[PDB]
């Protein structure tokens, strides 16, 4: 585990991570997709085989020896708010066993349900709540990746309040 375990937020493209191992916010099916999930299926390809796996769940895939952790969340256009809060619960807890399994030091995380999963609602701080809630527990660095300017002065506050 880290020595201080910590929480930090970078507004950059998580294929260029300097963390352990990388959460991929994927889709069910294992597909390229869009956003982040482009991004990973660019940099680490060999990750997506056989990585389909179901809403509400994580499953690694090696490249290499770098671990890919493809955590599924809801489509909130699919799910009422009800079911999908609590499939977007139930995805970060399987990466925070993901991560303790593999005994890494640091990983590199997105806020998942956030982009073409958000059903065009702002879920910055339900995800990353959730994110917290199965996180807190593990003893990694966590260092969340997001592309927008006022999205990263949020979780940087979520983040500092806490201290
Ligand atoms: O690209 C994103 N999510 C996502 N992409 C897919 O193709 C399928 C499911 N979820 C995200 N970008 C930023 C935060 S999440
Ligand atoms: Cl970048
Ligand atoms: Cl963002």
């Amino acid at each position: 585990g880290a020595m201080a375990p910590s929480y930090r937020v970078k507004r950059m493209d998580i294929a260029k991570n300097d963390e352990e191992c990388v959460v991929n916010a994927a889709n069910p099916r294992g597909l390229p997709g869009d956003g982040v999930c482009k991004a990973v299926y660019k940099k680490w390809p060999e990750s997506f085989k056989n990585s389909a796996t179901p809403v509400g769940t994580a499953k690694t895939v090696m490249c290499g020896t770098y671990p890919v952790i493809h955590a599924v969340g809801p489509n909130f256009s699919n799910y009422t708010e009800s079911e999908g809060d609590r499939e977007l619960a139930a995805a970060y807890r399987e990466v925070a066993k993901e991560v303790t399994r593999l005994g890494v030091n640091s990983v590199a995380i997105p806020l998942l349900s956030t982009g073409v999963y958000s059903g065009g609602k702002d879920r910055l701080t339900q995800s990353l709540n959730h994110l917290f809630t199965a996180m807190d527990s593990t003893d990694a660095d966590v260092v969340i990746y997001c592309r927008d300017k006022e999205w990263e002065k949020k979780i940087s506050e979520a983040i500092q309040m806490r201290t």
